[PDB]
């Protein structure tokens, strides 16, 4: 699709943009929380984080020609999403994968939500520096972008993708 054109690299990994003024990606790839990121300033955005997800909103749109996606929290077990692979040489590998269960992991000292897949098909899968791929899928008509790769198990073809969900409920003051 047009759409592979979204996936962008960032700090040590890889980034997505929703819409023209949202990015997220994984959060352990980000650069360092205010640095000066696409000629925007801290301030031109705010950053919410929810594990290892990161998502930057952009006051201005800085993807202008590109229209949203619907953005899930995640998705159900047994659904067959795609994650969108691009490697630094800038070959691009949608690998599929069956979505599974929830499960915790550690990023270095923070324990981190996910939703585990399992790559459904020799030098193939996922490596570290896929951090921040999308994971996205056909829901009936149309494709909607379900988390980040984080990372897959040192055995076979387990992947972790972090997963944003809106807030709930409030603090007051």
């Amino acid at each position: 699709v047009s759409i592979w054109s979204r996936v962008v690299q960032f700090g040590t990994g890889w980034g997505f943009w929703v819409s023209g003024h949202v990015f997220i990606t994984a959060k352990h790839v980000a650069p360092p929380k205010g640095t000066e990121i696409f000629g925007r300033k801290p301030g031109d955005f705010t950053v919410t984080s929810s594990g290892d997800f990161l998502k930057y909103y952009f006051t201005s749109a800085v993807r202008p020609d590109i229209p949203a996606m619907v953005l899930e929290n995640g998705c159900q077990e047994g659904v067959v999403a795609s994650v969108l692979v691009k490697r630094a040489s800038g070959e691009m590998l949608a690998l599929a994968v069956r979505m599974g269960s929830q499960a915790a992991i550690k990023i270095g000292s923070a324990v981190v939500h996910g939703q585990t897949g399992m790559l459904l098909t020799q030098d193939l899968g996922t490596i570290p520096g896929d951090a921040g791929c999308p994971y996205v899928y056909k829901k009936g008509n149309t494709w909607v972008v379900i988390g980040v790769h984080v990372a897959a198990t040192r055995s076979g073809n387990t992947v972790i993708a972090a997963t944003h969900g809106e807030p709930t409920l409030e603090a007051l003051e």
